[PDB]
């Protein structure tokens, strides 16, 4: 076996992942898969943004069990990538000297690691994107040929859309036969000698964080309340982090208040939505040229965690838009003491499960245009083969070489 390690620098966490795959049938689709993961405790390599030795340091105790994960014989061999993402696209476009210094810190702590250290890069949302679609269509094997001489299966085997919410963008991405409208938003692939034409998009700044930062703004200018939080709940809000943020550029302590209000809350979040021009023959939201949605996808990162606590703490089906719609409604409408009342367990964020749910009801149905019948075949999931469905294994599989274009 062979091995190969991505560390994921997602704008709120950093996390590492480490694949394994034979040597001696490397280039078989769905055959790379992951041996283990390690979290980075405290926030996202941009955070370091001013102290940037603390981001290689950061990086210190998973490394450390990358050093046990990977057998100490292979370690020479075993290629080491960084790939950030849009917390430091952000930090890129508001400080370029202060992104730099960042990626030389964690340049600096990876490249004494005995790996094959292969660099620290930020991804562009077409990478983001276009990656975790590989990741997801390798590992559920829709590369395949199906069939057997001769009853082929006719048409090709249909590829899985993937749309990732992240904590500062969220992408979605898809095999389509509609004309190109925008050349930012296509991509073509070649893949064990087929062409796949996909349509990518990343929206900066719609990222879950990046979402509850912007409600969080408008609840405050046109409410002094926050509709989509809890009656009984209320916090010190900080206005350096509203802000501060280059997302919510265009809007220190204030009390704030929840009041369980579903329909106010479902104004608030569909005002992050401007859908009122196109000027191309379709779009999603904010102008952007879309085609119409088709295919099976898979929803992952934060739209699997979202949907889980639906499911299961609130107890709702979210098999149809409209049970989506309603489970929303009944979770925004619930009281603190109605939650806490479910034992939903220690978790720090359960004021914000309503803003999030009702983002993602209004990010499909009203921006990306999904209907009953496109959102039955929408699936949330998190893993599959047993490994994290995300863009680092795309990404790997593309520097490393092992997917043959023929
Ligand atoms: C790396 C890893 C592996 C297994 C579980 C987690 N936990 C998580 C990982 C991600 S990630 O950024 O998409 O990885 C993530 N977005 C979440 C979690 C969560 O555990 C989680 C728990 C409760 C609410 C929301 C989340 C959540 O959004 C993280
Ligand atoms: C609702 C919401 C809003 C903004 C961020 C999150 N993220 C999270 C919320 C929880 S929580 O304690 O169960 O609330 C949580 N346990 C996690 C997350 C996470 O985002 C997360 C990311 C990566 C690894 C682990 C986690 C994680 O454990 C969840």
């Amino acid at each position: 076996l062979k091995y190969g390690i991505v560390l994921d620098a997602g704008s709120s966490h950093t996390s590492m992942f480490v694949y394994k795959w034979p040597a001696d049938k490397e280039n078989d689709t769905g055959i790379v898969g992951q041996h283990s993961s390690c979290d980075v405790q405290g926030g996202g390599i941009s955070s370091y943004a001013n102290d940037p030795s603390k981001a290689g340091q950061s990086l210190v105790r998973c490394l450390e069990q990358a050093l046990r994960d990977v057998p100490r014989d292979r370690h020479a061999s075993t290629p080491l990538y960084l790939g950030a993402t849009a917390g430091m696209r952000l930090l890129n476009l508001t400080s370029p000297e202060a992104t730099a210094r960042v990626l030389e810190a964690v340049t600096q702590t990876l490249t004494q690691y005995p790996f094959d250290f292969r660099g620290a890069r930020i991804l562009s949302g077409q990478d983001e994107g276009v990656f975790g679609w590989v990741t997801a269509n390798y590992l559920l094997e829709n590369f395949i040929k199906y069939g057997w001489v001769g009853r082929w299966i006719r048409p090709r085997k249909g590829t899985l859309g993937a749309m990732d919410l992240g904590g500062a963008s969220t992408q979605i991405t898809f095999e389509t036969t509609s004309p190109s409208e925008d050349p930012g938003n296509e991509v073509h692939l070649r893949l064990y000698g087929q062409h796949y034409r996909v349509y990518t998009h990343s929206f900066l700044c719609y990222g879950r964080d990046q979402i509850l930062l912007r409600l969080l703004a408008s609840a405050l200018q046109i409410h002094r309340f926050h509709p989509c939080w809890p009656k009984g709940y209320s916090t010190q809000v900080l206005l350096q982090e509203v802000y501060q943020s280059p997302c919510t550029m265009g809007q220190a302590i204030v009390s704030l208040s929840g009041t369980s209000n579903a329909t106010l809350c479902r104004d608030l979040v569909s005002r992050l939505f401007n859908i009122s021009s196109c000027p191309f023959s379709q779009c999603s939201f904010n102008g952007v040229f879309q085609p119409p949605v088709a295919g099976n996808f898979i929803a992952f990162s934060a739209f699997y965690y979202t949907v889980d606590f639906l499911t299961t703490v609130m107890g709702l089906p979210v098999g149809t838009l409209k049970q989506l719609e309603e489970a929303t409604e009944i979770t925004c409408n619930q009281t603190w003491t109605e939650l806490q009342a479910r034992v939903p367990g220690q978790k720090t964020r359960l004021a914000d499960y309503c803003a999030v749910a009702m983002f993602i009801h209004q990010l499909l149905s009203r921006g990306y245009h999904f209907d009953e019948r496109s959102f039955r075949e929408v699936v949330f999931q998190k893993k599959a083969a047993d490994t994290a469905v995300g863009w680092a294994l795309g990404y790997m599989l593309n520097l490393t070489n092992l997917i043959p274009a023929d």
